[PDB]
């Protein structure tokens, strides 16, 4: 996979992805504004980057996000749609940067930078389920 | 509200608290493991911040996060606590930094940054609709 590429993914942001669904179990958020979450937004974040990575892996491997550095500059109401831009950065062994982006299709609702890291999943699984109670 | 001030928040990670529950709607997720996700890590140090800074709020204020930077470096399966710390980094006028960290009670999982803002939460709700379609 080249450094530059771009690979752009939409998603109209459904009712249920607002901070009080993250943690439905917080009474806390429970009253908060109606708009989507910084913790899905990241989520959605990730997506891309795996989206564009997939061709790139060998069977048995996959992988999972080891750092994220991103703005939320604007809120996002249910029903618009969200788009988000990966660039890649760099690739070095298993460790890949990306350079993510997003907006709802009014504002830029933010940007950074997020790393993820290829990992053996057989070998990743069982090392641990030896730290699972 | 005083700067480094801190806050402990102690979080039992249950299994519906993984990668593929993040985004049910994504095949791509279906196989990740079944660890931690950091979007809800993300949220997990957001609910911290927020426990934190309510006795400070004023009637009809509330916050949003307005910046996450951390990194996730170790995984954690359902059934470990997860205790994030908050500590207060600076407060000028509406803005909260904050120092987030967690550990899983067996490795510190992550560590970083977390940024808020204090808003008019009949004004900003204002603005939010005449942007929802």
């Amino acid at each position: 996979m080249r450094v530059g590429e771009r690979f752009t993914h939409d998603f109209v942001v459904p009712p249920h992805k607002t901070v009080r669904h993250l943690y439905p179990e917080s009474p806390e958020f429970a009253e908060f504004p109606e708009v989507f979450a910084t913790g899905f937004m990241v989520g959605l974040m990730e997506w891309a980057c795996v989206r564009a990575m997939a061709p790139y892996l060998e069977p048995g491997e996959g992988s999972l996000g080891t750092a994220i550095c991103v703005t939320h500059t604007a809120a996002t109401p249910p029903g618009l749609t969200v788009t988000v831009t990966a660039e890649l950065r760099s690739v070095e062994g298993r460790r890949l940067s990306w350079r993510v982006s997003a907006h709802d299709g009014v504002d830029e609702i933010g940007s950074g930078t997020h790393e993820r890291a290829v990992i053996h999943l057989e070998k990743f699984n069982a090392k641990v389920r030896q730290k699972t109670p």
